[PDB]
């Protein structure tokens, strides 16, 4: 099945899933001086004061920290969107080394690893139904570079030794996504898909200009994870993320 390695790595997944070769296929790499700067496009409404968060997983490919989506309790609205879009997880893709981990880039730029907050459309009225539609989903992309420690996601990087293989879960209560968010809400925006299998083109992804910082020491934690369930080989969990696709047409646009 599906992974990162050189047997079943990116370069492989079409075989299983031909959509890997479809039309709006993500990441893709930002180019800065061709994104399309629209006056129309509104400012964005995160609402994550309510939010529930209720488990941490590793699920073999990324760690998943789960919410309660039953209500409408931490929303996304404005920005592109039409319509309630609900947080049900997030997770990050990120590298064995500094300079590489993000799966989008900006100018061809590699940051160490990217955060990926992921929204359902509730007028489709549960997730399963969301992905069947063009405008299903609604991903916020942000960026993670190396500085200073970011203090929000200390809780995060503690529990990581509890879910340390594929499979493992913790009770993961209370944690607010807020802690997470950068200083601007400027952002980037174009039509996509899922960035691993089953890669639906069901996304609109939403990419935040600003990156947040995150000590070394937070990212190492990181890559103390496992791609491998407990009792097998050893593999550790580093660069769990896809290349960069084409753009084929698409355009970007900044609200910039
Ligand atoms: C296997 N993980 C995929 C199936 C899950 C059910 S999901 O649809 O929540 C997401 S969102 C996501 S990403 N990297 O594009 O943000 C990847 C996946
Ligand atoms: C079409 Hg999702
Ligand atoms: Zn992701």
């Amino acid at each position: 099945h599906w992974g990162y390695g050189k047997h079943n790595g990116p370069e492989h997944w079409h075989k299983d899933f031909p959509i890997a070769k479809g039309e709006r296929q993500s990441p893709v790499d930002i180019d800065t001086h061709t994104a399309k700067y629209d006056p129309s496009l509104k400012p964005l409404s995160v609402s994550y004061d309510q939010a529930t968060s209720l488990r941490i997983l590793n699920n073999g490919h990324a760690f998943n920290v789960e919410f309660d989506d039953s209500q409408d309790k931490a929303v996304l609205k404005g920005g592109p969107l039409d319509g309630t879009y609900r947080l049900i997880q997030f997770h990050f893709h990120w590298g064995s080394l500094d300079g590489q981990g993000s799966e989008h880039t900006v100018d061809k730029k590699k940051y160490a690893a990217e955060l990926h907050l992921v929204h359902w459309n509730t007028k489709y009225g549960d997730f399963g139904k969301a992905v069947q539609q063009p405008d299903g989903l609604a991903v916020l992309g942000i960026f993670l570079k190396v500085g200073s420690a970011k203090p929000g996601l200390q809780k995060v990087v503690d529990v990581l030794d509890s879910i340390k293989t594929k499979g493992k879960s913790a009770d993961f209560t209370n944690f607010d996504p807020r802690g997470l968010l950068p200083e601007s809400l400027d952002y980037w925006t174009y039509p996509g898909s899922l960035t691993t299998p089953p890669l639906l083109e069901c996304v609109t992804w939403i990419v935040l200009k600003e990156p947040i910082s995150v000590s070394s020491e937070q990212v190492l934690k990181f890559r103390k994870l496992n791609f491998n369930g407990e009792g097998e080989p050893e593999e550790l969990m580093v660069d769990n993320w896809r290349p960069a696709q084409p753009l084929k047409n698409r355009q970007i646009k900044a609200s910039f």
